[PDB]
Parts: C-alpha cells; structure tokens; sequence
C-alpha cells in the first residue's frame, strides 16, 4: 500500500498547478482579445478623426491618422497570430487535463486490485508455514 | 466487473486453503498424541538397557 498511497497524494497537487497554468493561458487570451478589441476601437476612433480632419481642412493630420491605423492593424494582426498560437497550446492543455482526470480515477481502481492480490499472496505464505 | 472476477478467484482459493488448514490443525493434534506414545515406549527400552 505504501508505494501506491504516496503517488495518489502527489498527482492531485500537480493537477491544481496545471489548472492555474491553464487559467493564466485563458487570462492571456482574454488580455490579447481586449488589446485587439481596443485596437479595433482605436482604429474606429481614428477613422472618425480622419474624416473630421478632412472637414477641418487639415490634410496632414488626416494622413497621419491613416498611418497610425496601419500600425494599429499590424499590431492587431500580430495579436491575432499570437492568439492562434496560444489557442492551440491551450487546447492541448485542456485535453491533457481531461485525460488526467480519467487517469486519476483509474489509479484509485488499480490500488484496490493491487490490495487484493497482496492479500492472496499472504494466504499462500501461511500455507508454507504449515 | 473484470476486477471482481479476478478477485473472486483469489478469494475462492483463500477460502479453500482455510478449510484445508482447519482439517490440518486437527490432524497435527492427533499426531502429537501418537508421538507421545512412541517416546514412552522408547523410554521403557532404555530402562531394560540399564538392567
């Protein structure tokens, strides 16, 4: 029983750590999305400003806004690429956690089976003593 | 269910062993009585040698 008992306690603590990591990844996805959303919002604001600049008659300001929008778009594109890479990693982590949950239950079942065989072995030893 | 079947066979063997053991302990007690009698006979033979 001793080898089996120690292992069960150890696996559970590890799972909690894994969950925290998954949460951080999930949090990162939200942050990137928020940043992406902010960039989109900024772009929309910039577009309104560019139109306003034309009405105002300041040609240079409108041109500058367009350049800023391109930079924002590039940042958004980079964020999107980062999100996609992060998402695949997140999916793998989620899959692993689900597999781990199935695995821990199996380990508990294994211990019961292991206990029974040991008892049978003890009975055999008693016969030898006779 | 698979685990239960494997466990059941082991349990049956253990039960069989216990029944056999119960029969065996009674036999051992009988053996001691037989052993005691032969030892007494040997002692009588030793007495004859002393004479």
């Amino acid at each position: 029983e001793k080898m089996l008992e120690q292992a069960i306690l150890e696996m559970q603590e590890d799972l909690v750590q894994l969950r925290q990591g998954v949460a951080q990844a999930i949090a990162a996805q939200k942050r990137s999305e928020k940043q992406y959303n902010d960039a989109q919002n900024e772009i929309n604001k910039w577009q309104r400003n560019a139109q306003l600049a034309l009405q105002k008659g300041d040609e240079n300001l409108a041109r500058q806004a367009l350049e800023r929008k391109k930079t924002y778009t590039d940042t958004s594109a980079a964020l999107k690429a980062s999100l996609d890479t992060q998402s695949t990693q997140v999916e793998t982590l989620k899959r692993n956690l689900i597999q781990l949950e199935s695995k821990i239950s199996e380990a508990k079942t294994k211990k019961e089976m292991l206990k029974a065989r040991i008892t049978t072995a003890k009975a055999q030893e008693q016969l030898q003593g006779m």
